[PDB]
């Protein structure tokens, strides 16, 4: 019942398709899909 | 200069992975965004 957001880009969950909590930190989705661009070093 | 950086999400530093990358005051590692896509994909 509280509204929580993406810690890299602020969405909350409910502007994103998945948002996974780490200890007390947050991942969208969207941030994912871009760590996946800097890590493989592609577009 | 010469900090560790921490993975916010499980604890290894900078020098236990191979990339960190860095939000505004945050940060996840490779392994975690390899997690991450298991989550997402919902697959193994
Ligand atoms: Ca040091
Ligand atoms: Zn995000
Ligand atoms: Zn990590």
């Amino acid at each position: 019942g509280k509204l929580l957001y993406c810690s890299f880009c602020g969405k909350s969950q409910h502007e994103v398709r998945k948002l996974i909590a780490g200890p007390s930190v947050y991942i969208c989705d969207e941030c994912v899909d871009l760590c996946n661009d800097i890590i493989r070093e592609e577009i």
